[PDB]
């Protein structure tokens, strides 16, 4: 396994994050737990959840599968790096009541106990916003999160799903009073969707977060979705985004452009797109996503995978990328 | 229900905020448990309370009446935001032992201890200053504060019948050391008393402090007094700054013209005194008084109502509003 | 004459502070250096002008005239703290070109450099905001301030018409950075207007500032303008506030009762209006607004004035006061 | 003439800012003087400018000529919020020599002496960084343009075309150690492009920046270029224009927001900056006249109500990205 720093801090991650987001809707107990199991074996460290998956009236059943895994003891809860988040709506799916949901720290105080409950742990290792919410203060922010980090409660804070601006606005705020900001960024980055390239993964590398990628397949459409499109099971592919994307005619050529070049050079679709971002500046690595225990092992031989400078233009030419503003838009 | 941010900050509220002054020593337990519900299940999240209401030797009362109603069960200590009030004395009325008094270190320490045990809660939302102290320098406040907010006895400081300087002197203290200033401002203002528009509403604004109005039918006064003065109950306007008002010829005209105006447009004088607060810039709302059910259901139809220019312009004439300072008095 | 510390700083001004605003459009040039001869033979240090002053198409002549006073030698500028203001409109009467009014950057460059070109001198001891400009951030005051200040053009800086907020703002903030922030605010005071009393005045007692009261006549009302109001000559209490005023029944009442009262006392009016602003707690002092040799010399036997209590209750209950916010208006 | 506050801050300036960048290679020097008093005429306070403009061997001259229209008196300097741009190499085209481009400390030194020489001027109002420039740090910017203040050489400062974090990032800076960040960020937006929406007008707003937006006709390919392709100069004929015009889609965008006009009968230039007009946050257009009368073309647009009806075409026509996150992911 392939290790590096977290962007500037102290903390040591695998190049491969583990999500856990499949664990519960889409992968059961049993299964989740090898995986995580095979996961530890592999060396891998860093595990990423959320308060909320499990989806409907399941949200908390993944951070409850995490649980009981940690509960079998063997040194698990030490070795793991373990993310979660606040932001999203923990009761009836539909608008939610004031204050159950985003960045109040009132929701932050609620949302925090009831994830260390359901994952039966005293501490979170890394507490992300799971979402930028425009209408809290940094101040207000970071007064509820120093009195968690001052509780031993969590220890690193971490973003997702912000512009990089709002990586500036916060770790500027933290850095004016001695906090240690914002370490990490977890966004929507991948071969089918590179605009995290204009703004946010540039503003994370100028303030050394880490960046971890969200659907590195985009859910499951980079993993041989057209190949496998008439299988049976619970495939992530068949429904949701992949699915979206698959009934576009534009997007389905870029899919098939993308399965017939990886055909003529002997490699995998889903082991290529998590290499392919592991070779992207500034990214940490991709939050893997597999449905099974083989996925997993797919995810290790990708990260030990070299992809040539042919097969990388060839991709840059199916999936360009905008590069950084504002030479994006402007020059 | 309309909701708005509480100022700058995170916390979302209604924009009507339930007073439980009159719980206790005009409305019972039982029916005050009654207007809580009601209040809840109009989407009212934001309850204001202090240490003093129950008055006399049943000071504690009302936040008492808060704790049983809270300790049902049903969530609803998790759905209300739970503001209270230090400085006042719990004591022998009269004049106080030092120190059980104003806002030192030492008085902040005992009341929040007492009203959390009342409450029966580990935690106040928003922790309010009665009333300035002058006498107690802003460094010694924000300590005592800061220590309760990092033990997580409190979430966020409010102020309450501050002049517009002492909410600016306030948060740029705070500001100084990272600390959260005060978020809210809780004034009298009304049809009647429009003097915190000089300087106490423009200072709010432009720190970003959520104002919310009590006494904010000026008790009574404005919900038809004139009309009721002969009536029975225990009428909150029979006692206190409503009778004194309608003893006075001026101020008696004034409410005559209110009342008077309002029979020609088929309007209820309690609900537009409400409406005409929500429509008042920087107002976060008005902290209504119901004595009963009905008077709370009557506030919430007031949430609703649309003043015509027409009214507005009419309440201008009745009930005139110096302007901010310093052309109130000046240029 | 009596001296005292301008507030908390190290500067020492008379009591009385000599206003220059009647030296063009009512007071000739020769006279108005009479005045200025006789303001310094009697102890007088402190001389407030405005780039206004002068009035319609001969706004600047104020500055000129104190400008051809200073150019006579004989230590006049060495002996005077010259206050000048920045705010005004210069050019044509009406709505101003952008940026040639207010307290931008732009405007106070401008300003200050046309006020030392009419005053004929290097620098400006005092230079004060004629009033607050909302529209602009203390960031960008205080850059344009501190400019002046490390030139040597400006020494102190002080407000006019402020809001007692704002006085707390501009301080706070340019304490933050090492700058002297506001030493005086100059606002209206007299027995005709109290309304600084809520919170201009306690703002300005808390950080420091002297409080010098401007229109300390009310226009020339409290000179015994009831008395006097058949006689000729350009008075100024036969225009403006001073007129206003008396076209007022109860305002007329009130200047009558005080005629009468100083009547039965054998006192003169300008005299105890000026004698009562020296009682008040936080005013450094009123400035007296002459026009002519002998008003000034009226002045400085009103500093040496000791009013009775009798007469300091009396002139209290026909003067009446609001006192400070909040209890001004609620408790 | 409309104004507003430029962003936070104090100054007020005309929704309309002149740019000058046509005057010198494309509207000779009698011509941008008339355009200039023209502007003033109609209560347009605000000019742009840069030391680059003028164009290769002929740097600097667009600077020139608004010294030699100062020089002409009747209160034009003082009535003029006069802005300019550091970052270009002003030697002959080509590689720079090193530090006589960009934003380092020393070129900012040298470059603002010459825009204060050739504009006739003992200050810039507002000076502006033509670009960011990540090699240099904010520190070593600040130090530089605080220079300035302190002497008198400038007043404000502001941006172009930055990133959304850099704007926040200088500010921040700047506000840690009291001093004024930037005032304005002067970024490409109009129809055809939009992301600015991203994430540059975001942050521009949130840290109370003016918001002026350039070459808002998109080089004239919104000014009815179209309609004028066969005439005969024409800023429409070459660059940015002339280039979206031989692209199929672009053309036909262009044909199609020419088409949707005419059946309104609305002049597609004034329509362009009476659209930015209603963008939040924005100040205003940085209009570019080629002559008087598209300067007075202008004036009208700005008085120029846009039913919701024409708002909903052009919005469809033009789509824009909105704000990240959620323009890319959720
Ligand atoms: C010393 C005891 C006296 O008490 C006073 O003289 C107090 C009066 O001056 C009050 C305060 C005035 O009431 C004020 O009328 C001003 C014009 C308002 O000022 C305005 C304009 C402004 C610019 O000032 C602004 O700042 C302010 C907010 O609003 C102000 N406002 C707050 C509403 C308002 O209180 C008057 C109206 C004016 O004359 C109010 C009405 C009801 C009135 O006739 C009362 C008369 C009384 C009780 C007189 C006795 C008689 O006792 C007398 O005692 C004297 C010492 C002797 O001369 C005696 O001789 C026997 C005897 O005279 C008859
Ligand atoms: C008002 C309703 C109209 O809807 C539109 O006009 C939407 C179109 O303008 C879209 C957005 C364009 O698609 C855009 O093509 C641009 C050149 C790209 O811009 C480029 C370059 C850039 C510089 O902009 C850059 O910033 C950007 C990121 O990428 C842009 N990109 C975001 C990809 C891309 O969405 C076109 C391609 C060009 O025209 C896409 C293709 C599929 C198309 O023909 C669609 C036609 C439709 C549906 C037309 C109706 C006709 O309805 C008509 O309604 C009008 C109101 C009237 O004129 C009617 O005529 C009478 C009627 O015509 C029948
Ligand atoms: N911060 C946020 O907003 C956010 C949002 C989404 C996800 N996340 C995090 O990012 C993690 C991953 O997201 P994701 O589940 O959408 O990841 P993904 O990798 O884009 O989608 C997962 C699907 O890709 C396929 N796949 C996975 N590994 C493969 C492999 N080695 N070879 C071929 N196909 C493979 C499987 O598709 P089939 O099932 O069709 O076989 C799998 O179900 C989540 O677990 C969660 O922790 C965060
Ligand atoms: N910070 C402070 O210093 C301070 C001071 C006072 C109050 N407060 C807070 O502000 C809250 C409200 O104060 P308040 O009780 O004086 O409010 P208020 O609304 O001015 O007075 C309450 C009285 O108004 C009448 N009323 C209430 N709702 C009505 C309606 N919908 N229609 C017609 N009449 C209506 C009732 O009068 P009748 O009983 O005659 O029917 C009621 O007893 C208090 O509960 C307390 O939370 C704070
Ligand atoms: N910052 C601001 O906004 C502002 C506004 C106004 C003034 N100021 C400053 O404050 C200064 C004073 O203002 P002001 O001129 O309005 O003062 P004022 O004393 O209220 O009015 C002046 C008039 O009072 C009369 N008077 C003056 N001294 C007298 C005395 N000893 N005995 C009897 N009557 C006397 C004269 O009236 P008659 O002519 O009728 O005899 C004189 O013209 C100005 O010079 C200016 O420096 C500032
Ligand atoms: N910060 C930067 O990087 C940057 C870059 C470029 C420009 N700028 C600034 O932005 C300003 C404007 O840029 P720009 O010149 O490219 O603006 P523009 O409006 O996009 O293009 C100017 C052209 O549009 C046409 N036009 C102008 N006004 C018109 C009207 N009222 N009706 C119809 N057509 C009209 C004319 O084209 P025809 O000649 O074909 O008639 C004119 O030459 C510049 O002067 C400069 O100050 C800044």
């Amino acid at each position: 396994m392939e290790y590096t720093q977290l962007g500037r801090i102290g903390l040591k991650v695998s190049r491969l994050v583990l999500g856990t987001m499949n664990f519960g809707p889409t992968t059961d107990e049993a299964e989740s737990h090898a995986i995580m199991d095979a996961a530890l074996d592999a060396g891998i460290n860093f595990f990423d959840t959320a308060n909320v998956y499990g989806w409907g009236e399941n949200k908390g059943r993944t951070e409850e599968i995490l649980g009981s895994w940690f509960a079998q003891g063997g040194d698990r809860r030490d070795k793991v790096v373990l993310a979660t988040k606040v932001y999203g709506n923990m009761g009836l799916d539909g608008p939610a009541w004031p204050n159950h949901d985003k960045l109040s720290a009132l929701n932050i105080r609620r949302s925090v106990d009831a994830s260390l409950k359901r994952l039966g742990t005293d501490h979170i290792d890394l507490y992300q916003f799971h979402h930028v919410d425009r209408d809290t203060p940094w101040d207000e922010i970071w007064q509820a999160m120093d009195v968690l980090v001052r509780q031993g409660k969590i220890l690193y804070v971490g973003s997702s799903n912000f512009a990089g601006w709002n990586i500036a606005q916060a770790n500027e705020t933290a850095a004016r009073h001695g906090r240690l900001g914002l370490v990490s960024e977890q966004c929507l980055y991948n071969l089918c969707e590179r605009r995290a390239e204009m703004e946010v993964v540039p503003a994370a590398r100028e303030y050394g977060l880490g960046v971890i990628a969200w659907s590195p397949l985009h859910g499951g459409l980079l993993g041989g979705a057209i190949r496998k499109e008439q299988e049976g099971g619970n495939r992530r592919a068949a429904s949701g985004r992949a699915a979206d994307a698959l009934k576009d005619p534009q997007q389905r050529e870029q899919i098939q452009r993308y399965e017939d070049l990886l055909d003529k050079h002997g490699l995998e679709p889903g082991e290529v797109a998590l290499a392919w971002l592991l070779t992207r500046p500034g990214v940490t690595g991709p939050i893997v996503g597999p449905r099974t225990a083989d996925q997993l092992a797919s995810a290790v031989r990708a990260a030990e995978l070299t992809l040539t400078d042919e097969v990388l233009t060839a991709l840059d030419e199916i999936f360009p990328g905008p590069g950084p503003s504002p030479e994006a838009f402007a020059w």
